[PDB]
């Protein structure tokens, strides 16, 4: 559902 935050690390929800 979620995936990936997209700016540096991504796990940061």
């Amino acid at each position: 559902i979620w995936g990936d935050s997209g700016k540096l690390i991504s796990t940061t929800a």
